[PDB]
């Protein structure tokens, strides 16, 4: 749910989630491939 380390851009979950969360969604989580999976 938090992320997956990613690298020097682990924050790639909070920024993307902003759009989703705003629409009353959960937001987004980094999958195994260290990529934000924002639920929108």
């Amino acid at each position: 749910a938090t992320c997956d380390l990613a690298s020097i851009f682990n924050v790639n979950h909070a920024l993307c989630a902003a759009h989703c969360i705003a629409r009353r969604y959960r937001g987004g989580y980094c999958n195994s491939k260290a990529v934000c999976v924002c639920r929108n």
